[PDB]
């Protein structure tokens, strides 16, 4: 029993192009994960 | 029993072009994931 | 018996291109996950 | 016995054009996930 | 048995043009999902 | 047996073009899901 | 029953090109982990 | 029962080129990870 | 049960050309890792 | 204007179960393609 | 002005279950295609 | 103007089970490319 | 102006399982390619 | 204008289990590639 | 204007298990290259 | 204007288990490759 | 314009497990190189 | 312009376990360099 708060799997990933933000966490302000 | 906050499975996964945001978190403000 | 707060199961993805937001989470504000 | 709070399962996807948001959340204001 | 809150289930999915939401959750104000 | 609160099943999805919400949750104000 | 706080895995990954955030933490402003 | 507070995993990676910020933290302002 | 605070575990890494941050941290400002 | 001698285009696939050929050329003897 | 000798082009694919001869070539005997 | 003597061009492939030959060239006795 | 004279083109591929032959040329006798 | 005589492009790879040939060249007896 | 002979090109590869041939050349008997 | 007679081009890879041959040459017999 | 005889090209390898031959030459008996 | 007769290039190689040939020649028998 595996717990994930923020979970992305791809297991196959092909990116030809990709400008800007990308399979990530663009986070501004606030984010309580305690 | 697993559990996931914010999951995205793409197994197979091609992009062949993706300008901006691309399967992330574009968080902005707040979040309480406590 | 597995849970998943936000779930995006794709398989196959095969994108030609997408501008802008594209399978993520482009939450503002506030969010109560706790 | 699985639960989704949010699930969108798309086995084959080809998308040959999307222009802004796409198979994801765009959350704004509140959501009480607790 | 089981529960999707959410569920949009698209085995083969094969998009030309999209312009705007597509497939997903655009969600704004409340959501009540405990 | 399985419940689904919001269900759209579509095996073979084919849209040429599809300008504004489609396939998904435009949801504004409130819902109890609880 | 392991925890990620933050978790993006993609076994294969083949990125073409990539201006800008590619898999990461874009992280401004604050953001609570304890 | 392992934890990460900030986790990539990629076990396959090849990126033809990435211009920018690339599978990292580009941390600003403040974290509180104690 | 082993703790990583920032975790990037790529095992196999090729990276063709990579101008600018790559797979570190570019922390600035303050960070409380204590 | 593009000429295709076996044209089989079909969007949207979603086969719940198959038994024998299915969307090939059971091709047998002989054929001049040429 | 392309040509395609075999064309098999199915833009989303999602096979439940195939038992054979499934999106192939089963080419027995002879083919000209010089 | 290109020109393919076999193709299976398939975006988004999702197979959940596949007993036999799939999505190849089962070629046998004789075939003249040239 | 490219040529391919066996060509299977998936950008997205994700295969549950698949016994057998899948997605490769089981060529046997003989094949004249020159 | 790029030739090949056999070529199998698959951008986005995710095999769950593959039990016998998989994405190769079965060749037995001749080929005649000269 | 480049040429390959036998070309298995999989950008993004992710195998959960794989058992016998895989993305390999089996040949047996003869092969005329020259 | 390059050439390969035996190319095998997989960019990002990930093997969590593969009995057997795998990404090779399993040559008997004879081969001319002069 | 390079050439190689047997080529096998993977940027990024993380092999978890690789019981057998694995990304190799297994040639037994004959192969006329010259 | 340069030539190998048997080339295997892997840039960034990370290996678990390997039991048995691994990225190698198990050459038995004869063969024809000259």
């Amino acid at each position: 029993g595996l717990m994930a708060q923020m979970a992305i799997t791809a297991a196959g990933v092909a990116v030809g192009s990709a400008v800007g933000h990308t399979l990530g966490h663009a986070i501004t302000g606030g984010f309580s994960g305690g």
